[PDB]
């Protein structure tokens, strides 16, 4: 039994910025009161784990990146009551604590006992449960998925159904939970409309998922990288258009395709410029703009305060606007009754050993989600 | 009768910016088929006819200000419909042509006919229909109402009962819907709630009017001018609030008061700095900021992303959302219904020939509406 012991396993930890990763054997503490120990099954490489690599994304190193995961619980502390070792489920990078401001009110999800705004790299009690021979290891947003063990907070994590294929559904975890959310549930893309999505990774992908639930009637797929179309169109995307094609700024060639402008537009890849042509593409009567990719930490963007008078709305979220813990199991749950599919999603499977590997399919544009089997 | 010609009657012109309205002789056409002629009865002067004396707002000069108002039918083109000689009407500085793509969804009403972005200043056919010593003066926002007389397309008149009282309901024209409906229809203030108001004029005590009738808990009046609170008290503010009298910026005194953040902070001043202490206000997972203020013409917001990222929602709109010929007579309908009171805003009534004493009223900051009588 490792229960109620340290684990010494393996993971990959970040020791500086722009290097690859270390595979370090690192040690595990037991989970305290109201935490869970997971055993890593499958983790997805997600940009945001490389946003943190490029110095992007601040938070402390040395580090255990990794969110977008699933696993089976080996153990938990004292007082939990939601899961229980041998249940499958997906760590939660925004937690659901059901008890603060946030987590009360129906239509918000960032609830309070997030580490992703001003991040400190630990658990809910502010310490860490991971050392590397002595020397301490950070934590990322509460999770450190890439890693044969974790431990996380008791509201950071979803019991999911138990006939579910661990490697798939880790995406749920993160990336196409944001991004169909992002459709459905942020800017609830009414049927007939035209939306436009900036950004063809797992996470627009998924946005363009979510689109086509909702029933647009267009979907205008827009991305440096042309490779990325013919998935998008296989997801329902009905128009691709690569911006560096054109002399005129893509807000205008959108607005002069779609009779003044986009319904709901989503930047889903994390630029300033891109995030400016995002708002400026939906209609200005009637746009929803809704920025989904991570921006380069506290960078400007110059906004005329006409633009959103005469009736766009701008607006952001975090993990698809799901409130975690509730959400995850009904995702799932709709994943295990075919109403979406992920293997398109999914474009390469990995042993975990390989993850620098993974990181430069991503940093190439070749891959969508890599998963890393443990 | 007057019917088919040409009518000399009195408007105040402004001829030149910064300098005070001229009352002079001036020439109205007879309205075109789809043109209906006015007999102007009551006019309101909103802060936005002063934004344009002051530069603030820009429209071509020679112009006839004025957009909040009533009046009585004196002729109308052959091919009108919807009103005849001797109708109540209000013009709407918002047309509704019913035809375009944003008249026929449901959620917005900037119609494509607007003369509010980018101003011509003609009615729609791209004419004028005043002289003055048979030289042209320019319409305003299709309206121009500070006139015994005005033509307005038909798509921007509404008729309303005839039994109204012309110089109350002249301010659901611009002043009491805008700002009514900013709460009601654009924020969609839900019961319980906690909302900010930036501005206790006749539009943001409309808006306090609103957040109040849509069961709000906290109604958090902001004001420099300390004179403006008990108004704002008597429409259901339940607290005001200088920003001169804190150590700190009025967002994050507001924070400090409402657990983070409201749901809903409004900005009814028109000024960016005001602008951005409204959206920073507002809660950053769960809050919504709309701007209802007209900005002026040639300035920025500095925006981090981040702020929309975590949750937040901002936009704006014209005439509080409402499509307006649709949406007038039913407000003038409610008025006569009793289901709200217009005497409040009124704080002086003075004839016509004495605009410019109202526009000193405003300027002074004594007056919340003047009416004025023709
Ligand atoms: N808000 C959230 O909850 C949330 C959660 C997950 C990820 N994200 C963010 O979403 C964004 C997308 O993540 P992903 O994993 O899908 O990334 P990804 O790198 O797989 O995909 C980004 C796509 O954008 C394209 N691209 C890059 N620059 C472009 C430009 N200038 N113009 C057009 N296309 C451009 C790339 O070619 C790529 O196809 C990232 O910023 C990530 O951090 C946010
Ligand atoms: N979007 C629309 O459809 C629409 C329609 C009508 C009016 N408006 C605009 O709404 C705004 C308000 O119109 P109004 O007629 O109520 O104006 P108003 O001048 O009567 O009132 C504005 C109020 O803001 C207060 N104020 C000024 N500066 C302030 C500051 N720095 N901090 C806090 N309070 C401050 C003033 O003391 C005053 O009470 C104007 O910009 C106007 O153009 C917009
Ligand atoms: C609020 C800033 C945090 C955004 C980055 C979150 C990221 C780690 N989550 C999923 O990819
Ligand atoms: C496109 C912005 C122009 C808004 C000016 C509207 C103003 C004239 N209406 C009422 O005050
Ligand atoms: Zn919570
Ligand atoms: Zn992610
Ligand atoms: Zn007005
Ligand atoms: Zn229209």
């Amino acid at each position: 039994s490792t229960a109620g012991k340290v684990i010494k396993c393996k993971a990959a930890v970040l020791w500086e910025l722009k290097k690859p990763f270390s595979i370090e054997e690192v040690e595990v503490a037991p989970p305290k009161a109201h935490e869970v120990r997971i055993k890593m099954v499958a983790a997805g490489i997600c940009r945001s784990d490389e946003h943190v690599v490029s110095g992007n994304l601040v938070t402390p190193l040395p580090v255990i990146l990794g969110h977008e995961a699933a696993g089976i619980v080996e153990s938990v502390g004292e007082g939990v009551t939601t899961v229980k070792p041998g249940d499958k489920v997906i760590p939660l990078f925004t937690p659901q604590c059901g008890k603060c401001r946030i987590c009360k009110n129906p239509e918000s999800n960032y609830c309070l006992k997030n580490d992703l705004g001003n991040p400190r790299g630990t658990l809910q009690d502010g310490t860490r449960r991971f050392t590397c021979s002595g020397k301490p290891i950070h934590h990322f947003v509460g999770v450190s998925t890439f890693s044969q063990y974790t431990v996380v907070d008791e509201n950071a994590v979803a019991k999911i159904d138990a006939a579910s294929p661990l490697e798939k559904v880790c995406l749920i975890g993160c990336g196409f939970s944001t991004g169909y959310g992002s459709a459905v549930k942020v800017a609830k893309v009414t049927p007939g409309s035209t939306c436009a999505v900036f950004g063809l990774g797992g996470v627009g992908l998924s946005v363009v998922m979510g689109c086509k639930a909702a029933g647009a009637a267009r979907i205008i797929a827009v991305d440096i990288n042309k490779d990325k179309f013919a998935k998008a169109k296989e997801l329902g995307a009905t128009e691709c258009i690569n911006p560096q094609d054109y002399k005129k700024p893509i807000q205008e060639v959108l607005k002069e395709m779609t009779d003044g402008g986009v319904d709901f537009s989503f930047e889903v890849i994390g630029q300033l410029d891109t995030m400016m042509a995002s708002l400026l593409c939906c209609h200005e009567a009637c746009g929803t703009s809704v920025i989904v990719g991570v921006p380069p930490d506290s960078q400007n963007l110059s906004i005329n305060p006409m633009l959103l008078l005469t009736g766009r709305t701008w607006k952001g979220a975090i993990f698809g606007g799901f409130k975690s813990k509730e959400s995850v199991p009904k995702l799932v749950a709709d994943f295990m009754a075919k109403k979406f599919s992920l293997d398109a999603l999914i474009t390469n499977v990995l042993p975990f050993e390989k993850i620098n590997e993974g990181f430069d399919l991503l940093r190439s544009g070749k891959s969508i989600r890599t998963v890393l089997t443990f």
